[PDB]
C-alpha cells in the first residue's frame, strides 16, 4: 500500500497485496461477525419451514460450487506467497457459512434475507475492485477468480427474489422482499389506490399477527402478575422486560445512523481540499461525491427503521396498556373506584396511553443527543482553534432557555385546556336549552358571556404565541448564532487565525446538523417528566385490590344460601349487612322488605360479589340475572340490548317484550326495537329503560334473578301488568328463583317468601299470611305507610387573518430568507479572499456585514412567529363570533334537523385545530418551502449546469407529493374517527361493570375493547408506514441532488474557486431534511384547512327574521291592554294550524285545549314568531307581530314553557341574564313566586350555584324559578304549558297575573276550566269557540 498507484495517479488501482488481503477480508469478516448474532433472531423469530423450491436449491448449489472454487485455489497453490494459503481457504469457509446460513434460513422460514444480500453486496464490490484491476493488468489464478465473481454476481441476482411463503388484505409486510422492505414499497400498491378512489375501513389490511391486540395484552398481563406476585411493584421494569428486546434494536439504527451523519461534513472537507487543491486527479472529486451519495442514502435507510421500530413499539405499548387497564377495570373493588373518577380512568388511555405512544417516536434520543453534540463538538473543535467554546456558551444560555419556556408553555398549555373545557359545557347548555334561551330572547346575553370566556382563553393563547416566537427563534437561528459566536471569536482572536472554506463550510454543515439535537432535547425531557406522572397514575390503578373471585360460592345446577355473612362496602369501613342468614329454595319469589337504607340493595350487591365480604359464606347456585336499580343502557340497538350478545329467539323475544309492556316504547320510538337507545342515541325514560333491563334480565334465561327494584319508575298499572307477566307465580319465569327488592306492598302477599330487614340485619323474615299474624317487624313495616380542498378555503383564511398580517409575514420571511442566502454568501466571498502576508485584509469589515446580516436575520425570524400567531388569534376571534353569530340568529327547524353533536364539535374540536394547529402548521410549511426554494437557488446559481436535473426531479417530487396527500388525508381520518369509539366503550364498561359481572358476559367486552383498538391500530399502522415512504422516496431526491450539486462542482472545479462547492454542498446536505417537512406540512395543512370551511358552513343557512328593525318597531307600552288576534293563522310544518280567526280580548283569560297532534303548542310557537307564519296575520292589539322585530315581541310577551330550563351559574343571572331589572323587583318577584323561603336560604344569596339544568334545585323549584322569570318580566301577555306543586304554580298564576292577558295549554283538563272562552282545537281548526259555561 502506497499513494503512488491508489491516490496520486490517474488510474486508482489497488496493490496487489491490498487486493488479495484486505478486499478479501471485508466480506468473508462480516458474514463471521453476524452470523452468531443471526442465531438469536433466526431462533427467537421462527416461521416454520419453506418448501423444497428450484430458487433455494439453485442458490444452495451454487454455495457447494462457490466453495469448492475457492478451495480449488487451495490444491493449486498446495500444486510460495503465504496470502495464496490462508486467504483461499477462509473464503471457503466463510462460503460454507454462507450456504450453511441459507439452509437454516429455509429452515426458519425467512422469504428474503437482508444479512445474505448486504454480504453479497459488499462481497461483490470487493470482487468488482479486484476484477477491474486484473482486467487491466492484462490465465492460472485469475479465471478462477473470475468464475468466483460470476457466481458471486448470480448468487446476488438470486438473494434478491422472495421465496415462497411457508382473510384477504393480508399486510404485505409478511409477504415483503427484504429489499422493498427498506424502501417500503409494499405500501405503494395503497398510495396509488389512495389517489384513484377514497379509501374505507373495508379496504385497509388485516394487523399483522404480532401487533394483534390478544399477542400483547396477555404477555404485559403475563408480566404484570409475575412482578405482583415477586411483591414495590413498578411498571417501567415490566415496561422494560416487555418492550425492551424489540427497542433494542433501535439502538443499532440510531448509533450507525449518528455515525454516517457526520460523514457528510468530513467528505466535504475532503472535497473542499480536492476543490482548492489543484494538479489533483480528477477521479478523486468524482469518488468523493460518490461517497456523499452512498453515505447520506444509507443513512436515510438506517434512519427510516429507527423510526419504523419506535414508533411499533409504542403503538404496541399503546394497545397493550389500554387492554390492560380494560382487562383490570372489570375486576377491581368498588370502594377502590371510588377513588378514581370514572372519566379519569377513560383518560388512562385517552391520554395517558396517547402520551406513551409520543414519547416512544424520540425516547431513544436521550442518549444520541448528547453523542451528536458531543461528537459535533469534537469535529469542529479540529476544525476551528478552541472558539468552539464561544459557541459552547451559546449552546449553554440557549438549552436552559427553551427549557424554561417548555415548562412555561405546558403549566398555560393546560390553563388554556380547562378555559376551552369550561366554554364548552356553556356551549352545551346553549345547545340543550336553546329552544326556551329563544323564548324569552337570551341569545344576546349568552352571547357575551361566551364571548367572555373566548376572550379568557384567547389571553393565554396571545402570551403562548410569544413563548412560540422564541421557540422557533431558537429552532431557526441558533446553528447561525452558534456559527457567528464561534467565526467572530476564532477570527478575532488573533492575526494568524483565518477563515478558509474548509474551516467555515464544513463546521456550517456541523452546526446544521447540530440545530435539531440542541432543540429537541428540552422538549425529549419534558416529554419525559411529563411520562413520569402517566406512569405513577398507570401503576396506581393497575396495583388496586382485585375482586375476591370465590368470595361467593357459585355452584352450577337451596338455590341461595346465606349463614352468618357480614359484608362491607369497604375494608376499613363498617359492615353494612351484620350477620345475613337466609335459604332460598329453587323457583321461590322473595321479596326484600325494609326502609330507605336498610340495605336491600346490598344484599343484592353481595349475592353478586359486588360487597366485601368480611365473613359467611354464600352459596347462589346457577346463573344469575341482575335488574339493577340504576339501569346500564348499550349505546347498541334495543333489540341487542335485550339480546345481550345472545341469539335471537323470535317467539321467546316477541314473548319478553310485551311481557314486560315494551309494545308501547317500541311503538312510539321511530325504528321500533332497532332504535338506537342510549345516551348518544334516543333518550328514553326511566321507566322504559327499567323496562329494557327487566327484559334484557328475562330474555337471558337464568335460573336466580336479582332484581333491584325493577318496578321503581314504572307505574301502577304498568308495574302491576309486567308482575302478572314476568315475576308472577303465573307470569314468564314460573320455574325460576327471583329474589327482589321492594317498597310497594301491592305485590307482597303473593310473594313466597318476605325477608324484612332493618339497619341491614335480618328481621324475622318469613311468608306474608305468617309474618302478618305474627304482628311484629313486618306488621311495623305495613302501619309505616372527499376531494382536494380548495384554494377559496386558503383565501378564506387569508381573508380572516386580516391581508396586512398576512401580507407583512410572508414579506417578512422572505426578508428572512433573503438575508440568509446573502449571509451565506457573505461567507463565500469572505472564504475567497487573497491571503497576503498571512492576514485577511477585510476581516473587520466581513466580519461585521455577517454578524449584522445574522442580526437581521434574528429581527425577522421574532417577526414572522410574530406576525403568523398573533394573525392566528385575530382570525380565531372572528371565526368564533362569526360562528355564534350564524347559529344564534338562526331559527330552531335546523336544531333538530342538524345533530347538536355536530355544533358541539364544531364548537369544540374546529376550533381547536383553527388556534391551536394552523398557525403551527404554516409556520413549518412555509418556513420549509422558500428553505428548499432557496436551497435550489443556491445550488442552481453556483452550478448552472444544475438545472437538467430539476425537471427529472419535479417529476418524481410531484408523483410523490400527490400520491401521499390523497392517501394519507384520509388515512388519518379513518383513525381519528376510530379512536373515540374505543373510548365510549370503555366507558360504557365502566358505567355497567356490575350488570356485565353479573351476567358474566366479560369475555364478550374483552373481546369488544380488543376489536375496536386493533380497529384503531388498523388506520394508525399505515399512517405511519405512509410517513416513511414518504421521507423515503423524497430523502432520495434530496440525495440525489446532493450528488448532483457536487457532481457539477466536480466537473468545473477550474471555473470556481473552491468558494461556491462548501456552499453548494452545505445547502444541499440540508436539503434533505426540509424536503420531507414540506410535503408533511403540505398535507396536514389541507387536513387542517378544512377546518375554516366546516366553521364558516353556517353563515349561508336561512336565518331568523331581524332582531330588531328599528323602523317600525313598536312603543315602550307596546302591549297596551295585550288584545290578541289570529286573524286566518297557518302555521306551516301539510298545514298544522289552519283556518284560525279568533280573538282574545286584552286581560281576558283563555285557555287551548286539545289532543296530541292538535295545534295547541304550535300556536304559542305562533305568538312567539318561533316558526314564520305560512299565511297568518296575527295581530296584538293594533301592531302586525310579523312587522315587529323578533327580540321586541320576545321581550314583551312571556312563556312558561312545559320543562323549565334553569342554566348553570347564580339564579340572578337564570332569572335576570341582563340584570336589567333592580334587586328589589328580583326579591319581590322571587316572594311573589312563594320562593322567597327557599331563596334566603341558600349562602349564597341570589348568588347559588345551580348546576347544568339545576339538578341540585327539586324539579318544583325550577318550575317557581320560571315563573318568578314571567312575573319579574311584568308583561301583559303571557303563555303556560302545563304537563305536586301544581296547586302552588296554579295559585299564583290565578293571584296576580289577572290583569295580563294569559294563554294557557293544558293537558289536563281541571285547571282549564277555571279559565273563560276555553279555545278547542281538533285538527288546527278551532271546533268550538266560547265560554266553559257554554261547552257544557
Ligand atoms: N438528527 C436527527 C434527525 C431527525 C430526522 O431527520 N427526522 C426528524 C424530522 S424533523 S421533526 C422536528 C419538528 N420541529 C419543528 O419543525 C418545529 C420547529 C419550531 N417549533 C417552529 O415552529 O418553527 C417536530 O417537532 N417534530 C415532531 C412532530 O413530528 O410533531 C423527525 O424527528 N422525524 C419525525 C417523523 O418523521 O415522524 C436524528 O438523530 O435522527
Amino acid at each position: 500500500w502506497e499513494w503512488n498507484v491508489t491516490w496520486n495517479t490517474s488510474n486508482p488501482d489497488f496493490t496487489k497485496c491490498f487486493q488479495n488481503t484486505v478486499l478479501v477480508w471485508v466480506p468473508c469478516s462480516y458474514l463471521w461477525v453476524c452470523f452468531p448474532f443471526y442465531f438469536l433472531y433466526l431462533s427467537h423469530h421462527d416461521r416454520g419451514y419453506i418448501q423444497m423450491t428450484h430458487l433455494n436449491k439453485a442458490k444452495t448449489a451454487l454455495g457447494f460450487l462457490l466453495w469448492i472454487v475457492c478451495w480449488a485455489d487451495l490444491f493449486y497453490s498446495f500444486w510460495l506467497a503465504p496470502v495464496f494459503l490462508v486467504s483461499p481457504t477462509l473464503l471457503g469457509i466463510t462460503m460454507l457459512l454462507a450456504t450453511f446460513l441459507i439452509q437454516i434460513e429455509r429452515r426458519r422460514g425467512v422469504q428474503s434475507s437482508g444479512i445474505m444480500l448486504t454480504f453479497w453486496l459488499i462481497a461483490l464490490l470487493c470482487a468488482l475492485a479486484i476484477l477491474r484491476s486484473k482486467i487491466m493488468t492484462a490465465v492460472f489464478r485469475d479465471v478462477t477468480f473470475y468464475i468466483y465473481f460470476s457466481l458471486v454476481l448470480i448468487q446476488l441476482v438470486l438473494s434478491c427474489f422472495s421465496d415462497r411463503s411457508p382473510d384477504p388484505n393480508p399486510c404485505p409486510e409478511s409477504s415483503a422482499s427484504f429489499l422493498s422492505r427498506i424502501t417500503f414499497w409494499w405500501i405503494t400498491g395503497m398510495m396509488v389506490q389512495g389517489y384513484r378512489q377514497p379509501l374505507e375501513s373495508t379496504d385497509l389490511w388485516s394487523l399483522n399477527k404480532e401487533d394483534t391486540s390478544e399477542q400483547v395484552v396477555p404477555v404485559l398481563v403475563k408480566n404484570w402478575k409475575k412482578e405482583c406476585a415477586k411483591s414495590d411493584p413498578s411498571l417501567f421494569k415490566v415496561l422494560y422486560k416487555t418492550f425492551g428486546p424489540y427497542f433494542l434494536m433501535s439502538f443499532l439504527f440510531k448509533a450507525v445512523h449518528d455515525l454516517m451523519m457526520f460523514a457528510g461534513p468530513e467528505i466535504l472537507k475532503l472535497l473542499i481540499n480536492f476543490v482548492n487543491d489543484k494538479k489533483a486527479p480528477e477521479w478523486q472529486g468524482y469518488f468523493y461525491t460518490a461517497l456523499l451519495f452512498i453515505s447520506a442514502c444509507l443513512q436515510t435507510l438506517v434512519l427510516h427503521q429507527y423510526f419504523h421500530i419506535c414508533f411499533v413499539s409504542g403503538m404496541r405499548i399503546k394497545t397493550a396498556v389500554i387492554g390492560a387497564v380494560y382487562r383490570k377495570a372489570l375486576v377491581i373493588t368498588n370502594a377502590a373506584r371510588k377513588s378514581s373518577t370514572v372519566g379519569e380512568i377513560v383518560n388512562l388511555m385517552s391520554v395517558d396511553a396517547q402520551r406513551f405512544m409520543d414519547l416512544a417516536t424520540y425516547i431513544n434520543m436521550i442518549w444520541s443527543a448528547p453523542l451528536q453534540v458531543i461528537l459535533a463538538l469534537y469535529l469542529l473543535w479540529l476544525n476551528l482553534g478552541p472558539s468552539v467554546l464561544a459557541g459552547v456558551a451559546v449552546m449553554v444560555l440557549m438549552v436552559p432557555l427553551n427549557a424554561v419556556m417548555a415548562m412555561k408553555t405546558k403549566t398555560y398549555q393546560v390553563a388554556h385546556m380547562k378555559s376551552k373545557d369550561n366554554r364548552i359545557k356553556l356551549m352545551n347548555e346553549i345547545l340543550n336549552g336553546i329552544k326556551v334561551l329563544k323564548l324569552y330572547a337570551w341569545e344576546l346575553a349568552f352571547k357575551d358571556k361566551v364571548l367572555a370566556i373566548r376572550q379568557e382563553e384567547l389571553k393565554v393563547l396571545k402570551k403562548s404565541a410569544y413563548l412560540a416566537a422564541v421557540g422557533t427563534f431558537t429552532w431557526v437561528c441558533t446553528p447561525f448564532l452558534v456559527a457567528l459566536s464561534t467565526f467572530a471569536v476564532y477570527v478575532t482572536v488573533d492575526e494568524n487565525n483565518i477563515l478558509d472554506a474548509q474551516k467555515a463550510f464544513v463546521s456550517l454543515a456541523l452546526f446544521n446538523i447540530l440545530r435539531f439535537p440542541l432543540n429537541i432535547l428540552p422538549m425529549v425531557i419534558s416529554s419525559i417528566v411529563q411520562a413520569s406522572v402517566s406512569l405513577k397514575r398507570l401503576r396506581v390503578f393497575l396495583s388496586h385490590e382485585d375482586l375476591d373471585p370465590d368470595s361467593i360460592q357459585r355452584r352450577p345446577i337451596n338455590s341461595i344460601t346465606v349463614k352468618n355473612a357480614t359484608f362491607t362496602w369497604a375494608r376499613n369501613d363498617p359492615p353494612t349487612l351484620h350477620g345475613i342468614t337466609f335459604s332460598v329454595p329453587e323457583g321461590s319469589l322473595v321479596a326484600v322488605v325494609g326502609q330507605v337504607g336498610c340495605g336491600k340493595s346490598s344484599l343484592l350487591s353481595a349475592l353478586l360479589a359486588e360487597m366485601d365480604k368480611v365473613e359467611g359464606h354464600v352459596t347462589v347456585k346457577g346463573s344469575v340475572a341482575y335488574v339493577p336499580q340504576q339501569a346500564w343502557i348499550q349505546n347498541i340497538s334495543l333489540r341487542e340490548n335485550i339480546l345481550f350478545g345472545r341469539q335471537l329467539q323470535e317467539r321467546y323475544y316477541k314473548a319478553v317484550v310485551e311481557a314486560c309492556a315494551l309494545l308501547p316504547d317500541l311503538e312510539i320510538l321511530p325504528s321500533g326495537d332497532r332504535t338506537e337507545i342510549g345516551e348518544k342515541g334516543v333518550n328514553l325514560s326511566g321507566g322504559q329503560k327499567q323496562r329494557v333491563s327487566l327484559a334484557r334480565a328475562v330474555y337471558c334465561d337464568s335460573d336466580v334473578y336479582l332484581l333491584d327494584d325493577p318496578l321503581s319508575a314504572v307505574d301502577a298499572h304498568v308495574g302491576k301488568h309486567i308482575f302478572e307477566n314476568v315475576i308472577g307465580p303465573k307470569g314468564l319465569l314460573k320455574n325460576k328463583t327471583r329474589l327482589l327488592v321492594t317498597h310497594a306492598i301491592s305485590y307482597l302477599p303473593q310473594m313466597d317468601v318476605i325477608i324484612v330487614m332493618s339497619g341491614g340485619k335480618i328481621s324475622e323474615m318469613g311468608s306474608y299470611q305468617e309474618l302478618l299474624a305474627r304482628d311484629g317487624a313486618f306488621a311495623e313495616f305495613l302501619r309505616t305507610y372527499t376531494g382536494q380542498v380548495k384554494l377559496s378555503v386558503y383565501w378564506d383564511y387569508m381573508k380572516a387573518i386580516g391581508l396586512f398580517i398576512s401580507f407583512l409575514s410572508i414579506f417578512l420571511f422572505l426578508c428572512n430568507h433573503v438575508a440568509s442566502l446573502v449571509s451565506n454568501y457573505w461567507l463565500s466571498l469572505w472564504t475567497d479572499d487573497p491571503i497576503v502576508n498571512g492576514t485577511q485584509e477585510h476581516t473587520q469589515v466581513r466580519l461585521s456585514v455577517y454578524g449584522a446580516l445574522g442580526i437581521s436575520q434574528g429581527i425577522t425570524v421574532f417577526g414572522y412567529s410574530m406576525a403568523v400567531s398573533i394573525g392566528g388569534i385575530f382570525a380565531s376571534r372572528r371565526l368564533h363570533l362569526d360562528l355564534l353569530h350564524n347559529v344564534l340568529r338562526s331559527p330552531i327547524s335546523f336544531f333538530e334537523r342538524t345533530p347538536s353533536g355536530n355544533l358541539v364539535n364544531r364548537f369544540s374540536k374546529e376550533l381547536d385545530t383553527v388556534d391551536s394547529m394552523i398557525p403551527q402548521v404554516i409556520k413549518m410549511f412555509m418556513g420549509s418551502l422558500f428553505n428548499v426554494i432557496g436551497a435550489c437557488i443556491i445550488i442552481l446559481l453556483a452550478t448552472p449546469m444544475a438545472a437538467v436535473i430539476i425537471p427529472p426531479l419535479g417529476l418524481i417530487y410531484f408523483f410523490v407529493q400527490r400520491f401521499y396527500v390523497a392517501s394519507s388525508r384520509q388515512l388519518k381520518r379513518l383513525e381519528s374517527v376510530s379512536r373515540s369509539p374505543v373510548y365510549s366503550h370503555f366507558n360504557e364498561t365502566l358505567l355497567g361493570v356490575s350488570v356485565i359481572r353479573a351476567f358474566e358476559e366479560q369475555e364478550r367486552f374483552i373481546r369488544q375493547s380488543d376489536l375496536k383498538v386493533d380497529e384503531n391500530q388498523k388506520a394508525y399502522y399505515p399512517s405511519i408506514v405512509a410517513n416513511r415512504w414518504l421521507a423515503v422516496r423524497l430523502e432520495c431526491v434530496g440525495n440525489c441532488i446532493v450528488l448532483f450539486a457536487s457532481l457539477f462542482a466536480v466537473i468545473s472545479r477550474h471555473s470556481l474557486s473552491a468558494g461556491l462547492v462548501g456552499l453548494s454542498v452545505s445547502y444541499s446536505l440540508q436539503v434533505t431534511t426540509y424536503l420531507n417537512w414540506l410535503v408533511r406540512m403540505s398535507s396536514e395543512m389541507e387536513t387542517n384547512i378544512v377546518a375554516v370551511e366546516r366553521l364558516k358552513e353556517y353563515s349561508e343557512t336561512e336565518k331568523e327574521a331581524p332582531w330588531q328593525i328599528q323602523d317600525m318597531a313598536p312603543p315602550k307600552d307596546w302591549p297596551q291592554v295585550g288584545r290578541v288576534e289570529f286573524r286566518d293563522y297557518g302555521l306551516r310544518y301539510d298545514l298544522v294550524l289552519k283556518h284560525i280567526n279568533v280573538t282574545i280580548d286584552g286581560g281576558e283569560k283563555v285557555g287551548i285545549v286539545g289532543r296530541t297532534g292538535a295545534g295547541k303548542s304550535s300556536l304559542t310557537l305562533g305568538l312567539f314568531r318561533i316558526k314564520e307564519s305560512a299565511e297568518g296575520e296575527i295581530i296584538i292589539d293594533d301592531i302586525n307581530i310579523a312587522k315587529i322585530g323578533l327580540h321586541d315581541l320576545r321581550f314583551k310577551i312571556t312563556i312558561i314553557p312545559q320543562d323549565p330550563v334553569l342554566f348553570s351559574g347564580s339564579l340572578r343571572m337564570n332569572l335576570d341574564p341582563f340584570s336589567q331589572y333592580s334587586d328589589e323587583e328580583v326579591w319581590t318577584s322571587l316572594e311573589l313566586a312563594h320562593l322567597k323561603g327557599f331563596v334566603s336560604a341558600l349562602p349564597d344569596k341570589l348568588n347559588h350555584e345551580c348546576a347544568e339544568g339545576g339538578e341540585n334545585l327539586s324539579v318544583g323549584q325550577r318550575q317557581l324559578v320560571c315563573l318568578a322569570r314571567a312575573l319579574l318580566r311584568k308583561t301583559k301577555i303571557l303563555v303556560l304549558d302545563e304537563a305536586e306543586t301544581d296547586d302552588l304554580i296554579q295559585s299564583t298564576i290565578r293571584t296576580q297575573f289577572d290583569d295580563c292577558t294569559v294563554l294557557t295549554i293544558a293537558h289536563r283538563l281541571n285547571t282549564i276550566m277555571d279559565y273563560t272562552r276555553v279555545i278547542v282545537l281538533d285538527k288546527g281548526e278551532i271546533q268550538e269557540w266560547g265560554s266553559p259555561s257554554d261547552l257544557l
